[PDB]
């Protein structure tokens, strides 16, 4: 099924990178390799769709825990940071794959913009405090990559030192905030 | 010699993480695991010695390129940033290996203290501008990991989009400077 292949592609891309074979992915999904291509016509297609599926999963937990009572930009961003830190901690495979898929040459401009416009409110809540350079078409991926690099580092230190996780998350957040916001 | 094991360790920890087995390291170097254990009594000893050797290779490349006439603290830091990014693009396995080793649990803090004190002038150069949080005993490793996560993203984008390399290095540097310095 389409769902069993996206899950195998998630784990494979997280462990082996974007160079994961489609022969490994369908095999790790219980279907033959031909079924993979009858759902995802090309390697690049599965790359782009899984990005859309992973970003949809990630933001749906971003906005799910977001307090709509909050109106201050920084406090609101602290909510989204804590949710993203928690999502990666609760879903280590999806976070690793969404990292390697956001980086890649293979993501088309249509998938990149649709990943932002899929949740328009959260986009404006996740972008309208940024350095304007990081919302440009040419540096938006890089801006997402600095954020995710800082978040991953925050995840690792926290899971490996739970007593201090509360401080890693706060320090990581302020560091991210000075790095990317205006 | 040991160099084959140290190099195999670099490639393997950069690929399969600190979780990489002693057997493949030894095997990808064409030496017996026993011999690996004849030179490194534990996997922990291997990981602490490797971190020392890898930090020495990186720090000396940093000081090999310094200009002793750069007396501005921020400009001097930008030179060191340029060196580190350059060192990471020329040796992506050594750089990828240094990030996982530095954030791992099994690295004794006598080891990483010895890593910073083998180049004391470099140590005080790159740490003189840092916030107190990131010079603390508890959050020093966290500061190095945030720096390295930002540099790694900078290297990844500069290598894959070289038409825009200069912007990534500059934006990466300024992002890092806001995140970690007073
Ligand atoms: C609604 O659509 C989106 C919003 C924001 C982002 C992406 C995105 O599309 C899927 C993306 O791919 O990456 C960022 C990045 C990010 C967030 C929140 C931020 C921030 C960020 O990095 C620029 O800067 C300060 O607040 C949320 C989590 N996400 C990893
Ligand atoms: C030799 O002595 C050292 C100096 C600086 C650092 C370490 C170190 O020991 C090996 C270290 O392990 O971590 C940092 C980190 C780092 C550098 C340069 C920086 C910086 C850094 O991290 C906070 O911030 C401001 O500029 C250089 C590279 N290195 C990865």
């Amino acid at each position: 099924k389409k769902q069993a292949l996206l899950e195998a592609a998630t784990q494979a891309i997280a462990q082996s990178g974007i160079a994961a074979s489609t022969a490994v992915i369908a095999r790790n999904a219980g279907v033959a390799e031909g079924t993979l291509f009858r759902y995802f016509a090309t390697k690049d297609e599965l790359i782009n769709t899984l990005y859309l599926h992973l970003t949809h999963d990630m933001c749906q937990s971003l906005i799910m825990e977001l307090d709509r009572s909050i109106t201050d930009a920084k406090m609101m961003t602290r909510f989204i940071w804590n949710s993203y830190i928690s999502w990666g901690l609760n879903h280590p495979a999806r976070h690793r794959a969404i990292r390697q898929l956001a980086v890649s040459e293979k993501l088309t401009k249509e998938t990149r913009q649709r990943a932002r416009d899929m949740f328009p409110e959260l986009r404006d809540l996740c972008y309208r405090s940024l350095l304007m350079v990081f919302m440009s078409d040419e540096y938006r991926a890089f801006g997402d990559g600095l954020f995710m690099a800082l978040a991953e580092t925050t995840m690792d230190f926290a899971a490996r030192d739970p007593a201090r996780a509360g401080e890693y998350i706060a320090l990581g957040f302020e560091a991210m905030w000075r790095a990317l916001t205006r």
